[PDB]
């Protein structure tokens, strides 16, 4: 589902394909381009020497990406953005976009609605990490990604596909610890695990 | 600035004393704020004697902007006046009417949202990669790297309460007390009255 405005915006971009796991944005690169996911999904990650990679968020079709450096020249990509599946994404220079903004501010309103949402979601994440114990953090995380578009409904909850590695990267724990906690969450009858498939209740 | 004075002329301004609450988490959001003077703390709570300051906002900063793009939303957090403040306020409706006239007012707001997203995202990385002790240790270091930080013959000197430290890391004031002591025995810092010396 799309609309005129959106299509108007798109007719000003170049759509490029990206195989699963390929990197769309490298942290540190000069920020001079805006992106738009027409198809597929991506992960946004940050790195910290020792411990390594952490997943800030998943973004999907309809999501803008690479927008954080738009309002001030000379900024660096604040994160790594990698394809989680085959992706088709539009791109336009900040300059051309700042122009379309003047033509029709609605395009900025749509981008802004998403930034506001991201700030609400990232803030909630900040709190969960500071206030929840590792158990609650993982328990909540399973609820969140159960809210993702790729989540398949279960005749008694919601079914998701995730790795102990990904969970650990979202909550900030090792896959070993995640496994041990998933065991408890299963025992406590809160989830059902079968391979890399989890059924959240 | 012509754009900002214009923006403000359409708002109603009010004075808020210290410790005063401008925004209550959970309430329906139908209005936007703009700090003309003063400072505020944006914070979230776990009502277990543990608060977390997501950020400080100052003169020239917008507040309550998160519920502007979708109706039926609630305030994502509590905003408390740090010092006396003069805050302009305007409903989302009138603000959306100003955006049509000149989108620049929206650009300025959005630039602040992007900065805020970048800063909060950095915070996320640290909290995930740090125990309560490490969070506090790193906070003492970061506080020593700031301009207002003072010089001490042994390194840097800072002034901050156990509560304030607790609000930064999201833990109890007592937890801060115990951690600061352990850090002393580790010969990493010194604590007397309300002054903390960070060696190095
Ligand atoms: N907390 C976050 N939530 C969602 N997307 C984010 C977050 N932090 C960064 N991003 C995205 O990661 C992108 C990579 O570089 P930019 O800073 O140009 O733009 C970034 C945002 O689109
Ligand atoms: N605080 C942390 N301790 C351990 N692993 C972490 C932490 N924060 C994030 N992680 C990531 O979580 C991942 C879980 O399993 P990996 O072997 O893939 O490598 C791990 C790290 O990259
Ligand atoms: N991470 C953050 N950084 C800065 N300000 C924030 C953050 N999270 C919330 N706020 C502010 O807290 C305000 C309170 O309610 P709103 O959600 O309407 O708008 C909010 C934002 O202006």
């Amino acid at each position: 589902q799309t609309d005129p405005t959106l299509e108007w915006f798109l007719s000003h971009c170049h759509i490029h394909k990206y195989p699963s796991k390929s990197t769309l944005i490298h942290q540190g690169e000069k920020a001079e381009t805006l992106y738009y996911i027409v198809k597929g999904s991506v992960a946004v990650l940050i790195k910290h020497e020792e411990g390594k990679e952490m997943i800030l968020s998943y973004l999907n079709q309809g999501d803008f990406i690479g927008e954080l450096g738009l309002f001030e020249e000379g900024q660096e990509r604040s994160a790594w953005v990698r394809a989680k599946t085959a992706c088709e994404v539009a791109e336009i220079s900040y300059k051309k976009f700042r122009q379309l903004i003047q033509v029709n501010p609605d395009i900025l309103m749509r981008l802004s609605a998403q930034m506001a949402r991201r700030l609400q979601v990232t803030s909630e994440k900040v709190g969960n990490l500071a206030f929840l114990d590792v158990t609650g953090r993982i328990a909540q995380t399973l609820l969140n990604l159960a809210k993702q578009p790729d989540a398949m409904t279960h005749p008694d909850g919601m079914q998701i596909k995730i790795t102990r590695q990904e969970i650990g990267q979202i909550v900030g724990c090792s896959r070993e610890t995640v496994g041990r906690i998933l065991k408890m969450l299963e025992d406590q009858n809160l989830i059902s695990a079968h391979g890399k498939t989890i059924v959240v209740y």
